This record gives structure tokens, C-alpha cells and sequence, in this order.
């Protein structure tokens, strides 16, 4: 382990989530940055092939546990009926330099996309804050002439009141799927995303949008206020599972509606 792995643990535990994400937040400054114009690229993963002319890219998270691999089973849900390929988050693995600014993630990132679609259309995906990068990078797609054909934002809470109250509980869960190990690259990486994603406000584009939610709070709720939003206009559908089992137990029912979607 180690101590910025430690204290996270122990922030859920003690109910001081948010000041601990701020500390994240802070050490990532004294980290080396890009900001989008100072050379720096990277590629998208292929995680599977399938039919037709639409390529559902999917963004990796911004939890301390998220990459490509947590696209595995959704992919391998979409294998042979749509392309699938994953666009990392700058930052969380080794010698990767963060971000000074959503909008220069964004511009490499719809690099990378333009470099590896070319006019094969697309649409974007993301699951939880990587619903935000998600529709981030759909912006600067559309901006640059290269509309993605739709945006999939699977459980989107755009700036959350369900979320702040369950912060502790996120973090104890975050720990029981720790698939991939949140080391001080992680943490660090997740203080910054967190802060640009606070900060940042999505734009109005035009662009359908497929809202994915959870078929089930994390907790128990007075009302259907819990439930992810969007504030523009968007289709939606709801499928079995939480916040984090939507994704991962359940992916094969998020296959089918983006298979539907798609049609
Ligand atoms: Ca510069």
C-alpha cells in the first residue's frame, strides 16, 4: 500500500471524502502537466470488433480504479455487434503528464479519435465523471467538424447531491473493486480529474444523447432524486444493477440498449 492509498481508505471511513479529494487535488499541481498545445499524444485501445459503420468509443473513468479495462465486459458484450475501442485518461499510469485544463485533455484525446476513425462514424461513451469526459470530448469533436453520431453518458451526475451523500460509501466500494491498484499516480490523477470535472460545465450541442442509468440507489432515498441527470436533451434508459454494477455485472444489458440505440 501506501499512504495517499492509506488516508483514501480512512477519508470513506471517517466521512472526510471531499477534504481528502481536495488534498489529491492539491499534491497534482506539483505534478508535470500538458496543456494540449506542448506535443503530447496518446492512442486508443481496441477492445473488439462488431458490424455496421459506428464505432462506440468509450472513455475510461476518473476514479483512482478506472482505465480501458473497465470497458472489458462491455465490450465483450459488443463483440460482433459494434466496433468497440477505449480513449484513456492522461495521467493515471506511469510517465503520463496530467492535464492543466479539460480542454486540453479534450484536444488530444479528439486527436487520437480523428487520427484512428478518420470519417468511420463514431459514438462516444463514459460511465460516471467519464460520462463528463465523455461528452467533453464529443465537444471538441463537434467543434473541430467531426461529429460523434450520438453520446452515451451511463450514470451522469453533471455539477450531485446523491453522490456528496454517498462519498464514503463510493470509497469503501472503490476498495472491493479494486481490480487495478490504486497507487499514488492513481490518487494524485484522480484529485486533478475531480477538480477539472468540479470545475467544468458541459455545453449545449445538439448531439442525441443516451442517458444510462442505474436500475437502484447505493442507498436508501426519499424520492427518485438519486438518479443520474442531464440538463440537455437526452433519450434514457434504465438497467438492472448500481451505480457501479450497471457497468460491470450488468454491462450485457447496457450492450443491448446502445445495440438498439445504434439501430
Ligand atoms: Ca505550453
Amino acid at each position: 500500500s501506501s499512504a495517499l492509498r492509506d488516508g483514501y481508505r480512512q477519508a470513506g471511513v471517517s466521512g472526510r471524502v471531499r477534504s481528502y479529494l481536495d488534498l489529491l487535488a492539491g499534491l497534482s499541481d506539483f505534478r508535470e502537466h500538458f496543456d494540449g498545445s506542448d506535443g503530447f499524444s496518446l492512442d486508443l485501445v481496441d477492445m473488439a470488433d462488431g458490424p455496421g459503420e459506428v464505432t462506440v468509443i468509450c472513455c475510461a473513468g476518473t476514479a483512482a480504479i478506472s482505465g480501458p479495462h473497465e470497458f472489458t465486459r462491455l465490450a465483450g458484450a459488443l463483440r460482433g455487434i459494434a466496433p468497440v475501442r477505449a480513449v484513456p485518461q492522461p495521467g493515471y499510469e506511469e510517465g503520463e503528464p496530467l492535464p492543466s485544463s479539460m480542454a486540453a485533455v479534450a484536444a488530444v484525446q479528439a486527436d487520437a479519435v480523428i487520427r484512428t476513425q478518420g470519417d468511420k462514424p463514431f459514438v462516444v461513451a463514459g460511465h460516471s465523471a467519464g460520462a463528463l469526459m465523455a461528452y467533453a470530448l464529443a465537444t471538441e469533436l463537434l467543434d473541430r467538424g467531426h461529429p460523434p453520431r450520438g453520446v452515451v453518458l451511463i450514470d451522469v451526475y453533471p455539477p450531485q447531491d446523491a453522490m456528496n451523500a454517498w462519498l464514503e460509501e463510493l470509497t469503501a466500494t472503490l476498495f472491493d473493486r479494486e481490480t487495478v491498484r490504486m497507487d499514488d499516480t492513481r490518487l494524485t490523477a484522480l484529485g486533478a480529474y475531480d477538480r477539472l470535472t468540479g470545475q467544468w460545465r458541459p455545453r449545449e450541442t445538439g448531439l442525441p444523447t443516451l442517458l444510462v442509468s442505474a436500475g437502484e440507489p447505493m442507498g436508501p432515498w426519499p424520492d427518485d432524486s438519486w438518479k443520474p441527470t442531464w440538463p440537455f436533451e437526452h433519450d434514457t434508459v434504465a438497467v438492472p444493477g448500481d451505480h457501479f454494477t450497471m457497468v460491470q455485472e450488468h454491462a450485457d444489458a447496457i450492450a443491448r440498449h446502445i445495440d438498439a440505440w445504434l439501430g
